[PDB]
């Protein structure tokens, strides 16, 4: 068994705290855990207002990237819409990952723009509930949509299996956050050397009421991962309703890729 | 039986999130609650170098009485040092609070100075561990003292018996904070047709790593509570290994004070 770095990504509006199981569960197994907050996420002190891509968002993933020693990899894991944050650190630090996890999570391809796998998910999924929408002008003019999002999804679509517990916690925590979806739309494809390049393992079940399954194996066979663990039960938020089991899935990823 | 609205508040460094087990066990009864961030604390968009008060610091509770409509009655319920915002909020909106509880908390008084609990807390417990001191200047002139509370603290004198999970959180979601001493030892005494006359329940447990069994006796001796309940076992943090006995206590002084 191969002891590991794990870097973990949550999804926009979350932050840090998303894994506060997942971590202990990856350590009490002697890896290395990382859990990060994006800007204005989790208890960073960015608001999303002075945030003008999502490449801006991934600074901080960026950051502790460039600062790790070199001859050390890590392996980068991201839920929901964090498989973007994923892509874009692969595009500019492909020598130190060893694999990029996703989890119920975007899949960006390098043939499509990276705006792709979010506009099929909006197809997949177009009815956000009960969330509400904003928007501010960025730094270059564009109209950047942030979202707060609904209870009743936080409830029914994200939380569905989810303890009260966990549930409640996530409304005292849960922040503004943006897909920067046209800023997506313009931005440079995804490279092969770099993202293309990367292992990469999925992760998901077919009870997830955000990421659907139509939606979900559209994206595994819209872009093959090298390795596709689909859990029984649970929901959306695996590292909270499936801990353990996606701690064994995890440790398997890094058995296959150090 | 009878059901309340408890308005429940952190203590410095901390957020809403630390209620994230008790409100749903409260929910369950049928009590509404209502859990706070206060100033630069959980995600309030604030950082504590604009506040240059504790009452400052207690803006978004006061902010809540005040927007309360009339004969509308709530309990508050306070952790560690938020015995100093059931003060503050006591004195200027008496007529919305039916009682003060006080959980593992400062018990403030009338008839010494605001700071007086704090400055014997620091006598009972002068040495706060691996916790980080730093200093800024308030709009008026004083010299604010922050802390960023250490993890070894956090570990073994404040979450002692928690969960992994929930330690991990704490690592998470923890903020600078502020006693504001300086300031409380020159604010005016507390009233007595305020704070002076709410109905007070003083919660404890002698196995709280962080304030001692002295200290807390002290306090109850100091000025005497309407209600004593003493949990055995557990740690500083009753709302989370022990939420379920904390809910039970919850229900009666909702039961004595309506």
């Amino acid at each position: 068994m191969v002891t590991a770095h794990f870097v973990l990504i949550h999804t926009i509006c979350h932050g840090a705290w998303i894994w506060h199981k997942l971590k202990p569960a990856l350590e009490r197994a002697g890896h290395k855990v990382t859990a990060l907050d994006m800007a204005a996420s989790g208890i960073d002190p960015r608001q999303i207002e002075q945030i003008n891509s999502f490449d801006e968002y991934s600074e901080p993933l960026l950051t502790f990237l460039e600062k790790l020693p070199q001859g050390e990899k890590v392996i980068i894991v991201g839920e929901s819409c964090a498989g973007l944050n994923i892509a874009i650190a692969a595009d500019r630090y492909v020598d130190k990952i060893a694999a990029g996890v996703f989890h119920n999570s975007l899949l960006p391809d390098t043939v499509h723009s990276p705006s792709y796998t979010v506009e099929k998910l909006l197809e997949s999924f177009p009815d956000w509930r009960d969330t509400e929408y904003f928007t501010f002008t960025n730094i270059t003019g564009e109209t950047i949509t942030t979202m707060k999002l609904g209870f009743v999804l936080l409830r029914e679509n994200l939380f569905t299996k989810c303890t009260d517990g966990e549930y409640e916690l996530a409304k005292m925590v849960m922040r503004p956050g943006s897909l920067f979806q046209n800023v997506l739309a313009q931005r440079p494809k995804f490279t092969e050397k770099g993202y293309g390049s990367i292992k990469k393992v999925y992760i998901w079940t077919d009870q997830d009421k955000i990421f659907l399954p139509d939606f979900q194996r559209w994206q595994i066979a819209n872009y093959k991962p090298d390795k596709v663990y689909q859990v029984q039960g649970g929901d959306h938020k695996l590292q909270l309703t499936k801990t353990e089991e996606v701690a064994h899935i995890l440790q398997e990823v890094a058995d296959a890729y150090a």
